[PDB]
């Protein structure tokens, strides 16, 4: 299936060769999918259209944190274990993004992942969880219970590097972006700082916008469009999670530079942030890693005011940011879950014919 | 059984009738206990020595929100609804303080125990629980699933306001402060306002601080305490936090919500702390005269300027006075405990502080 | 003379009548422009090409403070007052914008007005100046001491309501965004709330971003445009400063969030704020006003999750910061400076071209 | 002079030598102190009481920026620079702490040392300078332009390592701290993790807090000191007016140390001040501006070159960091009481008079509470 530079859809920029956060050598990403049921929801039979993306940041076996730095565009949703990052610039353990009805089932089963999975000495580490949500009420029985254990499990356990599923999977599954199908997008961007190439990973859990604000390579696609309105039996809260990955040697209150330049990839592509959109981003480095209990490892340390290095990881984190909003969109199908309401995938053909005409 | 004042331990300020968060008119709190098992520890198997702690603002029947604003001491630790708080200055809902290992569940709870209860179509409104934690450790098998759905729902369905429970209950049953026994605090205070007066409330869960820094009104009473060191198994033995919760009548608005709670680690500072590197130390602020109705205009019976020394500096003083006493009920409330592997934490002998009260203030 | 819309820029909302700041009653702008000298730059002999903008929230004789919140892009750059914007939502006297090499003298002067000016038992009111500042670096004798008492005093009293003159005045004058000439830029929206109505104005001081980033309508222009290359002797940090006016009867951390929306706006016509780059925002209500020592005065309340108020709000600031921006460009004209430095204001018949081709 | 040791008042943890933020090695401090005038105040005439205080944090010729990290108590009041070290965790030049009318004059006054000191190809460098306020609005004519430009070069030129004076000098000249002399204050601790150790200086500029609230040593002192109330021409302030406690007071804390940390390690710093603070009584006005901003001296960052970091901790190694926090509660709280003593009474615009707290009647408190 194309992503969206296929379909015609200028970025700036060069990719790392998989054009996702797994660029970032040895973050692994994992979905569990949950789609169950059709027709009327009823709370606590479905129908299901919800899950839970996991990324290790490095890698499922560490024990080992990752410096890290985040910001807020909105504030109004959860995301757990950024207190700690707040406070002393890590996190252990893996980030999970999931849907709002899903946060302590995912928050307790990391933990209880941890007791099977890490050594019992190091299992006070385990404490703090990372997850975040967004909200999947059009197509999802949020309450439910539709997330099991055993989900969680096998997102975690199943993560791996390489390319990266997008789209209705994961935490993205029932999940509604700019009035179309919403999910998970990802991208990437090498970038030269003098004579080091760096990496700049970006997945994004999209559940946020209006049809009428985006924009596209700077395209108001909206009303181009032609049809494609969500539908009720066939009759026609936000959010956005952002993950930052780098390999950049990064001290976590350059981390939280790079997380808050999220914030101008998202403005790019027309959103203004809802009163209740929770649109939030996390950065981390993959390089400048804590080993537990131990001396932290920072390979090279870079100067805030290196604008040749700051500015091309910057740079990096806003043009992946815009690519991974618009690979979700293009990565996403159309899907009817609870209550038969009905949420088309941005249509592909309308899509290329507008970026044809726009950019011959 | 006696509070601190009981003992002779002397604090500035005047407190509510109750000296405790619930002296806030309409605040209701509840506590589940969850004590069972002795001995070695298994994990899934306990013992436990845990709970949860659930505060209601406005009543275990309200829908509306709170003005609120939170501060951070040291923030090792984890508190969720707090994004909400920062963002949009409220939070809906309970605030619930437990153990760790408890916050998965207690987070889920709290959004099922809504289901069915609230109109569907306000269910969305449930969907930011607000969950603190510290860690009960030493005394508690935490990751063994001790904490049930039923012992959420018990706390959230019982919870009243009059006297509150002290001591090791709730989320305090397990913890440890200043290597004596931990857990529930409360204190309150009326406030001279300018020309109204305001109650503060503050209960705190505590899991912090080193005997070694403990003062009690300005006495450094971890060397002039004899024994009461803890014990593994009964011999002397060779991550903390702490959570403050403001409660106030006063109309404030978010930002000056946010200064209340700043102004919780004055109050800690004054019994000798200082933050420790993995301490989750946080307050959180609350007003129950500034009411938001789901989806309606938000009540604000009247307005307080923050420049306005006479009105703010009385609400200021009473966070600091009130945290401060907060603590030390905390340690009188609560008593010696052996837990899990026969671990045991004294409660401070409340015989020496007496007798050291009285030499320090005749 | 031609603003962004005479030139054929579209933009989406409805900007009050004067299209600017002070379409938001009782806001009162002021200039103070320096320019003098050419030719080599000696410290201390100029040439100058600087000065300082003021903006009264509630006009020049008011002694009460505005309900204020303020959001950070990117830090490098100065801002006075703002702690107390932080810590009690509200700043007494004029928002100054100048040159950094201005900063001090403005922060004095500003005081040195209100004696007199003030009874002598507010004077304790004014000891808060909010001055802020980006760099004329290229254009001004930045430490040569250009900018006088007597040229703040007179923005300060000769600041007024009606329209707001653009482009290289008062603080803006030296200023360079997008490699071409920077300046004051402003716009306004005038918002619905259900029956209600609401007016946002934004002023820009703009001296930030790449001209290969420049973004306008979501065109990609620095490319298009040929030539106006900036020059010294004929051969070929920055900083933004944004702020917000709202009628709107806002508390302080609404207004922080109105002010966290301009990152929208500066995202959406492309800079990616580089790490040297002091970019900042002010939002303030002028209907939530704090009379000295006494009673606030606020005359309705918004809920934060009134969606269908506060998004209103919200899409406002992004579309007037957008349009503020390109306001600037437009505004300002070509000029010469120190050095023989010179700086190309955006080329109107160019833009005109290229926004007639992409928008018939 | 006696400091508060030398009265007999307890601390506890180790001080360096100086007991002074000068025990971090390469900090030099500065005073530049105006006290002229007497009787009434008249805008633009006096009396001054007033003045700055200059700290290098790598001494004065140097050009490199520490890494730094700042907290806030209570924000009403001025600190700049700090937009800067919220963002980028560093600042380069010195810290000024002045009368809160003084700003600007000092904000452009360091600009100028600059252009004079520094090489034009640095100058960039040289924008943001760091200057923080308290109001000496009692003793002082704020607004009279007391300060001039060559006061503020002289403390920036005089400025060197050694003791470092406290009491009615530079920034504190006329500031009044728990309803008595405020001013300058400082102190030290070397703390111990492992076989390393650091030190932890703190200076403060005082002028913060009521006499009812004050704890020297946990004891709450005000009460039990007889007298040396605040007076106006000659008679105690009292009255609904001028009876109450002052407000528009604050509080500037800096904090130096030798530990590599990285800039939100101290921020964490930073916010243990708030804690010293604490101890001694002080409940945060709500026109107190009360700030801490701490920086490393080792963590440097040459002006356009590599951060220089010698060593690196672990946030989450208590041995390490909480050696250190104690370190900024212990030193804050000493600093403080410190400054107490260093005061002395003053007379000064208006006839305002503000007893520096008795030493006799301390040291007499002190050996009574600890024989």
């Amino acid at each position: 299936g194309p992503r969206a530079r296929d379909l015609g859809v200028p970025f700036e920029g060069t990719p790392g060769a998989l054009n996702a956060i797994t660029d970032v050598a040895g973050v692994e990403v994992g979905h569990t999918t949950v789609i169950s049921g059709d027709g009327a929801m009823v709370i606590g039979k479905g129908p299901y259209r919800t899950g839970v993306t996991i990324i290790h940041p490095l890698g499922k076996t560490s024990l080992d944190g990752v410096a890290a730095g985040r910001a807020v565009i909105n504030g109004t949703g959860e995301w757990t274990g950024m207190h700690l990052v707040d406070e002393v610039g890590q996190f252990l353990g893996p980030i999970a993004l999931t849907g709002t009805g899903n946060v302590g089932l995912v928050h307790q089963s990391m933990m209880d992942w941890s007791v099977g999975k890490v050594p019992e000495e190091a299992l006070f580490s385990r404490l703090l969880p990372v997850v975040a949500e967004t909200l999947d009420n059009r197509l999802n029985d949020v309450f439910g219970h539709g997330l099991t254990r055993d989900h969680v499990f096998a997102a975690l356990d199943g993560a791996k590097g390489g390319p990266v599923a997008e789209g209705n999977v994961g935490g993205g599954t029932g999940m509604i972006a700019y009035t179309f199908k919403g999910g998970i997008g990802t991208s990437s961007r090498v970038v030269s700082a003098g004579d080091t190439r760096y990496t700049v990973g970006v997945l994004v859990q999209a559940n946020h916008g209006d049809r009428n604000d985006l924009r596209i390579a700077g395209v108001q696609i909206g009303k181009e469009i032609k049809g494609a309105w969500p539908e009720v039996n066939g009759i026609v809260k936000n959010a956005l999670l952002i993950v930052i990955a780098t390999d950049a040697p990064l001290m976590p209150h350059q981390l939280e530079r790079m997380a808050r330049r999220a914030a101008l990839g998202v403005g790019r592509n027309g959103s203004t942030a809802g009163a209740l959109s929770g649109e939030f981003a996390l950065a981390f480095s993959t390089s400048h890693v804590i080993p537990l209990g131990g001396k932290p490892r920072l390979p090279a340390i870079i100067n805030d005011t290196d604008s040749e290095t700051m500015n091309a990881l910057f740079r990096g984190v806003v043009q992946a940011t815009e690519e991974a909003l618009v690979n979700q969109l293009v990565a996403s199908e159309t899907m009817t879950g609870a209550n038969n309401a009905k949420v088309y995938g941005i249509p592909h053909d309308q899509l290329a014919r507008i970026m044809k005409a726009r950019f011959p």
